[PDB]
């Protein structure tokens, strides 16, 4: 965990009901405290996401980023500009004075669009997350994740002249234990793609949205945090070097052995009734 960058997840209106209310009510001082607390808890990057139908995302993004820059305790770490809308990202870039990180670009809309965005990002001197998503869809399997990332690396480095050290691949952290058997290997697929990327795509980082993994256990916060700790323990060993996380938790070492076995059975897909057994533990705890 010495070489792991924690990206604070909490300034995200779709990911935090509190953050959404604060922004909507214009309590920007309080919203900014959430950023500050994450920096105090070790976050070295702050993810900001204003995408909600109640909000003018672009304007909230520029307001919040400008406010961050006014607060030395927060402006000392980079901001990750998190939007599905390009106009929001570009407002964020124009707005920020220091290096920022785009979250994200992908091949979803085709190669010409990807290249155009990458070129704008490079002109701003920004780093970028690249989602493992191409013209064929979201990369779910390890093979798909590797296919999209290798192609994206090649395009970025060879056609855009993009600095490889400024590329952050997100091979997609997807929920497990969903009741759909086709999802059971999703953490293992991520971990496998992570290993390949760090061995084969020189200089590129690997990150992921860790909290998405545990979506099936909403309302069992211990189980979610235990899942996160287990996933990070195995992903970091393959070279995951960043992650979007709630930086405020449960340590891998502290998980009782029989509980660990159940969490690892799910995360590492070690038996087909793993989800069922973990759901049983989760019900007993609440
Ligand atoms: C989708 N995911 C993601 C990702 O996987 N990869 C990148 N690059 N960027 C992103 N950005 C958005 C997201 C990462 N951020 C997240 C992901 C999940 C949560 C989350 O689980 N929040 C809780 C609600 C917590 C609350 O409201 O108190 C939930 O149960 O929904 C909170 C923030
Ligand atoms: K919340
Ligand atoms: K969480
Ligand atoms: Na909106």
């Amino acid at each position: 965990e010495i070489n792991f960058v924690n990206i604070g997840e909490r300034c995200n209106v779709a990911g935090s009901r509190k953050f959404l209310r604060l922004v909507n009510e214009k309590k920007y001082d309080e919203a900014l405290s959430i950023a500050r607390q994450q920096v105090e808890d070790g976050a070295l990057v702050i993810d900001v996401n204003m995408d909600d139908g109640l909000l003018d995302a672009r304007t909230e993004m520029t307001t919040f980023l400008n406010l961050i820059m006014s607060e030395p305790e927060i402006a000392r770490v980079p901001v990750m500009i998190d939007s599905s809308k390009w106009e929001v990202i570009e407002a964020g870039l124009k707005c920020l004075q220091g290096k920022s990180i785009v979250n994200s670009i992908s091949l979803k809309e085709g190669e010409e669009v990807f290249l155009e965005h990458a070129r704008i990002i490079k002109q701003y001197g920004a780093a970028t997350v690249v989602m493992a998503f191409d013209e064929k869809g979201q990369a779910d399997t390890a093979a798909r994740k590797i296919e999209v990332c290798e192609r994206a690396y090649r395009l970025l480095v060879d056609k855009v002249g993009f600095n490889p050290h400024d590329i952050i691949f997100d091979p997609n952290v997807l929920a497990v234990a969903t009741g759909i058997e086709e999802h059971n290997n999703y953490a293992v697929d991520f971990i496998e793609a992570t290993g390949w990327i760090r061995k084969n795509l020189p200089g590129a980082h690997v990150s992921g949205g860790v909290s998405n993994l545990s979506f099936s256990f909403r309302g069992n916060n211990y189980i979610r945090e235990a899942m996160h700790a287990v996933f990070l323990y195995h992903a970091i060993q393959q070279g995951m070097d960043m992650g979007i996380v709630n930086p405020g938790s449960v340590l891998y070492s502290d998980i009782p052995a029989d509980t660990l076995e159940k969490i690892e059975d799910v995360v590492l897909n070690r038996r087909p009734d793993a989800a069922e057994r973990l759901i049983e533990l989760a019900e007993a705890l609440k």
